[PDB]
């Protein structure tokens, strides 16, 4: 069994012209890549080439107007780049942003293709800018195009329209864009765990609550696991996976698993305030590998402590390669509010999933 890896240094060119120290740094992906080399993980993987997504591929999820506007940023003057960035919630743009976003999506397309055609069993994509806040018609939260959602649609386009795709989003923030793109869809099961705080955490919408279960034929195929009341870690994520993510995922029986793998719930993250450990992320990865004949693609989203994300994603790759899961700490008892959250989600999703 072969693990694939895609990384292209050109995705470092997207940058914040107003604040060179903004945490969504080019060095996020180069530090992760260097750690894969130091831990001798990189040489164990099949190297998947990056490529640009095409505009027809972007149109699987995004409107013609959104694609055109972001594409035009490649040729804008600084004053226009500044004005364009201000037309979105939490976006900075440079002349290289569009190309980097194309590279991030196209890299994931090549990895999903490699997985689905049997060239590799599973794969990891070290990409930026991230994707899961991007909506059909707008950029948001450092995301221009929704890489994970696009990869699900691309995978369906090269197999069959009904290919069952699971997206697990363990970035600390809700993937509002991914939820909305698939809200009415029963072919793509979206499961997000995220810091919620009764709506007082980015992206600041009640769409992230546990009672948003999907719409129409998609009812039951949107699973929000919202955390409230302080710092969650390995015990809470392991419990949510044990009682919610994996039972629902097994009943759905995905043919492809995409992980929106932000590492901003990691211990040490300056923005997330949580303390999932690298061993925790290894155990989450190892559980997902029991799905979909092992067809798992791990896609970088957020995560802003350079050392934490480098250790955390390297631990995921080590699991994909088949290494034994590392020992976890003594798991402290579940925090009270996490028990509440799990009970709320179970109650909301019991109508739809007999295994609950
Ligand atoms: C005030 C509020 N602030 C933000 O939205 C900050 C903006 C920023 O960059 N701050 C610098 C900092 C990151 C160092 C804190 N963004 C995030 O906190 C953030 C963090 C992580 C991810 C992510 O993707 N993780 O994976 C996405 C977004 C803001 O702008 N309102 C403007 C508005 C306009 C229009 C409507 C509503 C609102
Ligand atoms: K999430
Ligand atoms: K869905
Ligand atoms: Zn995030």
């Amino acid at each position: 069994p072969i693990t694939g890896l895609v990384y292209d240094q050109r995705m470092m060119l997207h940058h914040n012209m107003w604040d060179s120290h903004h945490p969504e740094l080019p060095q996020r992906i180069s530090r992760i890549f260097s750690r894969h080399e130091e831990l001798r993980l990189l040489s164990r993987c099949h190297r998947i080439p990056a490529r640009l997504a095409t505009e027809e591929e972007l149109a699987l999820c995004h409107s013609s107007k959104h694609i055109s506007i972001i594409k035009s940023s490649e040729h804008m003057k600084p004053r226009d780049l500044n004005r364009l960035g201000d037309e979105y919630n939490s976006i900075f743009i440079s002349n290289e942003s569009y190309t980097c976003a194309l590279l991030a999506a196209g890299s994931c397309f090549n990895s999903a293709q490699a997985i689905l055609t049997g060239q590799v069993r599973n794969a990891v994509a070290i990409v930026r800018p991230p994707g899961h806040h991007a909506e059909k018609d707008t950029a948001c939260g450092f995301c221009f195009f929704n890489t994970a959602a696009l990869t699900a649609r691309y995978a369906q386009s090269i197999t069959r329209e009904s290919l069952r795709v699971l997206i697990v989003d363990w970035d600390v923030h809700h993937g509002n864009g991914t939820q909305h793109i698939f809200e009415e869809d029963d072919s793509v099961l979206y499961i997000s765990l995220h810091r919620y705080e009764d709506g007082a955490f980015f992206p600041n919408s009640e769409d992230a609550n546990y009672d948003k279960v999907g719409l129409g034929k998609g009812r039951g195929y949107n699973v929000n696991i919202p955390w409230n009341g302080g710092k969650m870690g390995d015990p809470e994520y392991m419990a949510a996976f044990h009682h919610l993510v994996m039972p629902i995922a097994r009943e759905f029986a995905p043919e492809l698993v995409l992980v929106s793998a932000g590492f901003d719930a990691a211990r040490g993250d300056p923005l997330g305030g949580f303390q999932v450990t690298p061993e925790g992320y290894a155990h989450l990865t190892h559980q997902l590998m029991s799905l979909a004949a092992g067809r798992v693609l791990i896609i970088l989203e957020g995560g802003y402590n350079l050392t934490s994300i480098s250790e955390s994603m390297s631990m995921c790759t080590s699991m994909l390669l088949g290494d034994s899961p590392p020992s976890l700490d003594h798991l402290t008892p579940l925090k009270t509010s996490a028990t509440v959250s799990i009970n709320n989600v179970l109650r909301a999703h019991a109508p739809f999933w007999s295994s609950l």
